[PDB]
Order: C-alpha cells, then structure tokens, then sequence
C-alpha cells in the first residue's frame, strides 16, 4: 500500500485526498494507491 504512515481520506467538496499519520503531511498526490 501508500509509504510509512500515508493514508487515504476524503474532503467536504467530494474529492480523496492523503494523509500522512505519521508526519501529519497532507497531499492530494496519490503516493503509490
């Protein structure tokens, strides 16, 4: 799946996004998913 601590979410306008839990980065670049 995603690299260390990166997660897939979702935002209140309807679009994924990803987090990183580990960092707390937050991108909408899919980081390997």
């Amino acid at each position: 799946k995603l690299p260390p601590g990166w997660e897939k979410r979702m935002f209140a306008n309807g679009t994924v996004y990803y987090f990183n839990h580990i960092t707390n980065a937050s991108q909408f670049e899919r980081p390997s998913g």
